[PDB]
């Protein structure tokens, strides 16, 4: 009585065939995961940054973008493993690109997944890994494979059904700290994550039930909250007094909380935890930051798409592309620095 | 590559032709509908009672606690309208009566989705109304026929993927309070389960597709206390009152889990704060939720051959007589509510 109705969704296994995935995409996605695997287990030394937009709404701006990532990417590989943030959404306003990739208020989620598709395939097949927030249980299924870094909600990090999730992934996942800053809700959906776990969900298009083998590489996500900021050296000291035993390392977002919602702060928040890293500290293994071609971000116009500033972001404000090469290479030098102090 | 594999699952219309509802069955489920909307809404002054074991592992176990309810209901129905407490799980390292319907550490979701809706068809068959979790998006479209009323655990408060549930239910739904005993994400979950949805879900065929629900207006508050104590005493309705906006329904308090602090003997603390309240004039709980099975305690697991008989294998639960005496109690607070009233 509270159902409307259910429209047609076309399957993994058809837009699969529909948008496939090259072979370069899939060796990209591949490497981007072992990259991050080694990060977040200390075997290797350099930092895992995922930068981007707070979201994607334009497939163009996003391809140039890409395409300066790339570049920059592989000028400080020795320093930093860069894979790109292509966040489909912001959890009233825009509901993103799967729900509505016309960004005009109408719904069509059928040619959501198939822009968020290409849009995946057009990064990874350039060489450049990407990583989005999983938002639910069921689009994962249309673009895990190209995916070599998962986030989960804030909202949903208590959620049995993302933990659930989580361990069935090929990729390493964040969790993000407790809205009252404590990281004990990350923590255990780290652990209960590592587990193997039996569920209901789609696969065909199909509901089935599902066995996975859990997932040993999720890590907590530092990004503020009632309490404060948490980049600082006092706060991350705080944050690994709470990390059980073989835990893998921290990342830190720059943005959102962290940045007391202002994109300028973010360059600034990025001194403070570059010279923790410069002077030593091996717990920060990766990064989180919003940037864009262009900084801040706008509104959406009367007019929509047609209206928008090209490369500028609609959702969360970024800081541009000069700000952003900046603050990498800044990051890069406090990584060789550190390389020394491990001397 | 983390998904060890899958296991075909029938789908929730073949399950419903399999155990299918009587028309008593049926009846009653409408009829807890009816009852539960008009006491939340506030037309009716009687009390909301969901009252019930924390889980349900024996169904036998369940038929004599619910002909017992069956019966105490019809006694007290001039004052309170009960729904039984038929869950079938919070995840903390028993799976429940979905994932091991045979209680001996083993996985057969088709046998427990059966075991399930047999369990809910018998305890509806006598014309007892029942309520229960919704987990997921899935397992709820095998039992939502025989269900009056539904929960959204405070672990899953939060979650997008349960609030879109929820505007697609027909019936009332009850959103508990954060694990931190935050009361905002609740009054946030009503709110956001009041208006339509457009999401991807699993139709009655067990096919992916894209679901459109309609809003539900019968959301309440569910105040089940949390890490920053317990909040059942008259400051913190008050306090729980005034965050709820204009025409809003009643709230509903647990007297287990958060408010008891992990001791099922403060359920009946906590009963008798609650009736001072109500018996006292406090209009705006219209509602309680009880954990409650035929001997009071709980236990641990030779399987379920050694485990003894109404005794709980998940959260303590106060005996029956303890029960009936704290409904009867219940009731005369309500009676003296309405003298209260008058004046
Ligand atoms: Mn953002
Ligand atoms: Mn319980």
């Amino acid at each position: 009585v509270r159902i409307l109705g259910y429209d047609p969704l076309a399957s993994p296994a058809l837009l699969q065939v529909q948008i496939p995935a090259t072979p370069t995409s899939l060796e990209t996605a591949k490497r981007g995961r072992r990259e991050a695997i080694d990060i977040i287990t200390g075997k290797d030394d350099r930092v895992l940054v995922i930068v981007g937009p707070c979201s994607i709404h334009d497939l163009e701006a996003a391809q140039e973008y890409a395409l300066r990532l790339k570049k920059l990417s592989d000028e400080l590989k020795g320093d930093l493993s860069i894979i790109m943030r292509a966040y489909l959404e912001k959890p009233v306003g825009w509901k993103g690109l799967i729900n509505d990739p016309d960004v005009n208020n109408t719904f069509n989620i059928n040619k959501g997944l198939q822009s968020a598709r290409q849009l995946f395939v057009n990064l990874t097949n350039i060489g450049l890994p990407i990583g989005s927030e999983m938002l639910d249980t069921i689009s994962p299924q249309y673009l895990a494979d190209l995916v070599s870094f998962g986030a989960i909600g804030a909202r949903t990090t208590e959620s049995q059904l993302h933990r659930e999730l989580a361990s069935g992934l090929s990729f390493p996942v964040g969790f993000k700290n407790g809205t009252d800053g404590t990281l004990n809700v990350a923590v255990d959906a780290c652990q209960a994550a590592a587990h193997s776990h039996h569920f209901m969900g789609v696969t065909h298009g199909v509901a089935a039930i599902t066995t996975t083998k859990g997932n040993e590489h999720c890590f907590v996500i530092l990004r503020g909250g009632k309490k404060g900021t948490n980049y600082d050296a006092k706060s991350v000291a705080e944050a690994k007094a709470q990390l059980p035993a073989g835990s893998n390392g921290l990342m830190i977002d720059y943005s959102h909380g962290n940045s007391n919602k202002d994109f300028r702060n973010q360059p600034k928040v990025n001194d403070v935890v570059c010279e923790q890293i410069a002077n030593g500290e091996n717990a920060i293994t990766g990064v989180m930051i919003e940037s864009n071609i262009n900084e801040g971000n706008q509104g959406i116009p009367a007019e929509g798409k047609a209206g928008l500033k090209y490369g500028v972001s609609i959702t969360d404000a970024c800081i541009g592309w000069e700000t952003t090469e900046d603050v990498l290479r800044k990051l890069a030098a406090a990584v060789r620095q550190r390389r020394e102090v491990n001397k």
